[PDB]
């Protein structure tokens, strides 16, 4: 308006809206958009202006500008110690940029050939060490959280590295490094000591693994050959983070996505889809190749995307408005915190009629509406990988099994975590091994 978008009333001040927010952001965010007569709007959070972009037409405005205009570094100040000063968001954009490439060139579909089979294997194991019986009660959020970590390491970890680390141990270290995070952080330590310990431990372990490599093509090795613009290379420090960042990025996001996808599918209300998910994975063999998942599982791919569409794991993508930028009919003043929310966006009823309904064969009725993997200058570099894991798993686990939920309703998102997934205590599921 030659000026800033609409704002929202602060009943109890200098808290902002994190009071009514934290309980349910979706209930909340929807109130404001309807109430404020605008898909876009600003909110108070600790006195700090937060402008949420909730009109899907506008996503382009959010995801297109380069970091110098809209910086994401300021949001993730939280974890500079988790990856190391000068790694990821901690690094400078030119370097941060270069690092992104390194990881990217490690996850391209060029490296994905052994992956498919490497995946079928690691899951099939897990189940036999766990779903031993022909009827069992298992917590899916936890059983998935594990398989994802397993198969990912089976994919990006060298045989020698995986001998000196096992998923279990490595996960428990990521979960050591993580627990030093609390909800109100982006808007304002013996844990930094436990964070640095679990890290310095890993950082050392890795180096050793290197001593043995040289003296004699995985993610590690890949990052080793990595050369910066100026011919400089990564310090073990920088390296270490990168592997963590990679592993962290995919850990919760992927497992949750797998959990939800399974949760939807094992539902009776959702049988036809499961039935379609079979006419798909039926004539395949217990030996899956790249062609199989990639070019022949298209329906399955819809289910995973829908699940991410319905319950996005990252509710808010955020930037720092170093400079002004027009957004629809409004402007954004330097110093604002702008954000775009996949959770809000994926519920806009123009783009998604019955947003809470789970429809795999639905398509976005506003191009760009779906952002589960981001968009623009920052689209997910892990997207292709995550999908390959999840598709193969659902296929693996639905081929040799049938499922039922100890519930009537699929679980409810738990909004108390920085990375949202289905309510843990609801996930307990029970399997009937096929034969
Ligand atoms: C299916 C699960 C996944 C979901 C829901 C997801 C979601 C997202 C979202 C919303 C962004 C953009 C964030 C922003 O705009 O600031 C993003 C980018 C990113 N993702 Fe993921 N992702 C997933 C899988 C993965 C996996 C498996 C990896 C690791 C290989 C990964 C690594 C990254 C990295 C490094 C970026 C950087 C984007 C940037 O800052 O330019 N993601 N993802
Ligand atoms: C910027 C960056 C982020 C990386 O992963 C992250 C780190 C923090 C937050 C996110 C957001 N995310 C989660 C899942 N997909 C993206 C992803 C990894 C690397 C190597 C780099 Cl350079």
């Amino acid at each position: 308006a030659k000026k800033t978008p609409p704002v929202y009333p602060v009943t109890v001040p200098f808290l902002g809206h994190i009071v009514q927010f934290g309980k349910n952001p979706l209930e909340f965010m929807q109130r404001c958009k309807r109430d404020l007569k605008s898909g876009v709007f600003t909110i108070s959070i600790g006195g700090q202006r937060v402008t949420i972009v909730g009109d899907p037409h506008e996503h382009s405005r959010f995801f297109s500008p380069r970091n110098e205009i809209l910086s994401p570094r300021e949001v993730y100040t939280i974890m500079t110690p988790v990856f190391g000063e000068g790694v990821a968001y901690a690094a400078p954009y030119p370097r941060m940029r270069e690092q992104l490439n390194f990881l990217a060139e490690e996850l391209t579909i060029a490296k994905f050939q052994n992956f498919v089979p490497a995946i079928q294997h690691e899951v099939r194991k897990f189940m036999a060490e766990n779903w031993k019986e022909d009827e069992g009660v298992i917590n899916l959020l936890e059983d998935c959280g594990a398989m994802i970590i397993n198969t990912a390491c089976q994919c990006l970890f060298g045989e020698d590295l995986r001998k000196r680390l096992n998923a279990r141990h490595f996960a428990q270290l990521l979960s050591k490094m993580e627990s030093s995070l609390i909800p109100a952080a982006v808007f304002m330590l013996p844990q930094s000591a436990r964070c640095r310990e679990a890290r310095a431990e890993l950082q050392k372990i890795l180096g050793e693994i290197i001593v043995a490599r040289e003296k004699e093509s995985d993610l590690l090795g890949g990052l080793l050959k990595a050369v910066y613009r100026d011919g400089t290379r990564m310090s073990l420090h920088e390296v270490c983070g990168m592997i963590v960042a990679a592993m962290f990025a995919g850990q919760h996001t992927s497992t949750i996505t797998t959990s939800w996808s399974m949760l939807h599918l094992m539902h009776p209300k959702n049988k036809k889809w499961l039935d379609k998910l079979h006419k798909e994975i039926d004539e395949f063999p217990a030996q899956l190749n790249y062609d199989n998942v990639m070019d022949e599982m298209p329906f399955a791919e819809r289910c995973v995307r829908e699940s991410i569409r319905r319950d996005p794991p990252l509710l808010m993508v955020m930037r720092m408005v170093k400079a002004e930028v027009k957004v629809g009919s409004y402007v954004v003043p330097k110093g604002d915190i702008i954000a775009c929310s996949p959770l809000l966006s994926h519920h806009d009823e123009e783009a998604f009629p019955n947003p809470r309904l789970w429809d795999p064969e639905r398509d976005e009725k506003v191009d760009g509406a779906f952002i589960g993997f981001g968009a623009g200058v920052h689209k997910c570099i892990g997207q292709k990988f995550a999908l390959l894991q999840v598709k193969t798993i659902l296929a693996t686990a639905f081929r040799e099994y049938d499922f039922q939920l100890l519930r009537d309703e699929v679980p409810d998102p738990d909004y108390h975590t920085m990375v949202v997934g289905p309510t843990l205590n609801q996930c307990l599921v029970k399997y009937t091994r096929k034969k």
